């Protein structure tokens, strides 16, 4: 009852070369070609995927022991850590290590985010100046670097980045890893064992730096507004008792800023270019951020929480150019779906980006139309018509911090400057592991009367 096959144009690499052209057209063409769900054989992977939202629940209902996530991952190079994430020696363990991060986004938390928020916009504003013209990705990787490492690490973190060239090493952290990295075999990479070294000794001395705050003022640890995700790893534990070790703790935090940082920035750059390229959507965000900022001057988290339709821009934005294009499990045994069953051993692929285009689900899908969230609710359509941020068990636990981070950072630019986006609006570009536009993203900014 196999599902059908995209005929192999080669023995091993089979569909490699079309779906190295492009991996989210490779799966649109083949849905059209073959239905719902299909295999093709990829760099010796047979790699089964799933194209429809009415077929999606067999993916995303599965335990561990049916479709694991560890095990598309598990002999992966520690891009992390050894010992953390895709590394960790159980699901269960690795569900312990996603709880330490999960721990530092609290409501408590997100009040003082916005703070933060607004600070570091503060600091930018200054760079920028009256006038100018900007990289939209740029400025949304810089905001955001310093927002989600002062949001997770606490506000000890900023010396680094200012003075320790914490950034520089962090974005190295990626180096050469594309969507197709996963295919290829394990090659050297010294540039990225460079910056894992770096960026794992500032963060061992944040942790010791930690540790002594901890000893002086203890009170800490009552407060939930000051409680960060390195106070959560000094304070958990593993429930099976063996020792959180300080390497450990360095991975988790490399792995939970990598997730707070590249998905918020794209999205943000997407969101903005997108809202002010089209005169209505700018118009009722406008509207929208002058009812709720009355006479006050700066954000706070109430305010974030009403930002409905800048809230919707952000869900088009994600359903159009989603930053993770696919979600994969191994079959650990066969998984029934539909009238077949896909064998042990297989790759299923759930793409955000198919989802996102998919007309069974939207009307129009290559126009940006927030309303056709707020008016025609058409991501309720389906269970499973929007799953920018996933379903089931490993939905992202950052959903709520990633729309408090993206709101609040394109709400205080758009109080600051007047903005226009220079030329046409991109195509993603999928050469990274995060997929974001196509490089040149400019737009003019100029400070607001
Ligand atoms: C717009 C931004 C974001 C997008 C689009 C996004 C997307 C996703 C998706 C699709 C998954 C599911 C992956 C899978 O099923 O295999 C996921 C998982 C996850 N995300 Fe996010 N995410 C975003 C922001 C964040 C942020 C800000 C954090 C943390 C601060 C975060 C932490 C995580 C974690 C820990 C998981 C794994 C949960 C688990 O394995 O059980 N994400 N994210
Ligand atoms: O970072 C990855 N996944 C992201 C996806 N994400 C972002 C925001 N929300 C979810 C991710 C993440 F960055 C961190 C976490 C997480 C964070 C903190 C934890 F405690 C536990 C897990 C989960 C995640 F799912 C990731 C990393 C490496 C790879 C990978 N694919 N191929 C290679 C590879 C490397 C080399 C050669 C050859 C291949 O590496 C794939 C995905």
């Amino acid at each position: 009852k196999l599902p059908p096959r995209v005929p192999n144009l080669i023995p091993y690499v089979g569909s490699f070369v079309s779906f190295a052209k492009n991996p989210v057209q490779f799966i649109i063409d083949n849905s059209k070609k073959y239905g719902d769900v299909f295999t093709a054989t990829i760099l010796g992977k047979e790699m089964t995927f799933l194209n429809h939202p009415k077929i999606l629940d067999t993916f995303f209902k599965a335990t561990d022991n049916e479709l694991s996530l560890r095990d598309v991952y598990r002999f992966m190079r520690p891009v992390f850590g050894t010992g953390v994430v895709y590394d960790a020696d159980s699901t269960e363990r690795m569900m312990e290590q996603v709880k330490f991060v999960s721990s530092g986004l609290t409501t408590a938390r997100f009040r003082v985010f916005v703070d933060i928020f607004e600070d570091e916009i503060a600091h930018k504003v200054k760079e920028l100046g009256p006038e100018g013209t900007v990289d939209v990705a740029e400025l949304m990787a810089d905001l955001i670097i310093f927002t989600a490492s002062r949001c997770l690490l606490g506000d000890e973190v900023r010396q680094y980045l200012s003075e320790k060239n914490l950034g520089k090493l962090y974005h190295d952290i990626d180096d050469g890893i594309s969507p197709l990295s996963f295919f290829y075999p394990s090659l050297p990479a010294p540039k990225r064992d460079k910056a894992r070294k770096a960026v794992g000794e500032i963060f061992q001395e944040l942790l010791d730096k930690r540790r002594e705050e901890h000893k002086k003022h203890p009170e800490r640890l009552l407060d939930e507004s000051k409680m960060d995700v390195v106070d959560h790893l000094l304070t958990q534990k593993y429930k099976d008792g063996q020792e959180l070790t300080d390497v450990h703790r360095i991975g988790i935090l490399i792995a939970g800023l990598f997730a707070g940082q590249h998905t918020s920035s794209i999205t943000s750059s997407w969101t903005l270019m997108n809202v002010i390229s089209n005169k209505k959507v700018l118009e009722k965000v406008r509207k929208e951020q002058e009812e709720i900022m009355g006479s006050d001057k700066v954000l706070d988290y109430d305010k974030v929480m009403k930002m409905d339709y800048l809230e919707a821009c952000m869900k088009e934005a994600l359903r159009m150019y989603p930053p993770l294009i696919m979600i994969m499990r191994m079959a650990r045994k066969p998984r029934e779906c539909e009238q077949y069953i896909i064998p042990k051993g297989n790759i299923l692929v759930v793409s955000p980006s198919v989802a996102g285009r998919c007309t069974d689900t939207y009307t129009n899908p290559d126009v940006f139309d927030p309303e056709r969230l707020t008016e025609r609710k058409e991501h309720e359509k389906f269970k499973y018509g929007a799953v920018p941020f996933g379903a089931g068990r490993h939905k992202c636990i950052g959903e709520n911090f990633a729309l408090l981070q993206v709101k609040s950072i394109i709400s205080i630019l758009l109080r600051y400057f007047d903005m226009e986006y220079i030329g046409k609006i991109p195509d993603p570009s999928y050469t990274s592991l995060v997929v974001g536009p196509s490089p040149p993203t400019r737009m003019r900014y100029k400070l607001r009367k």
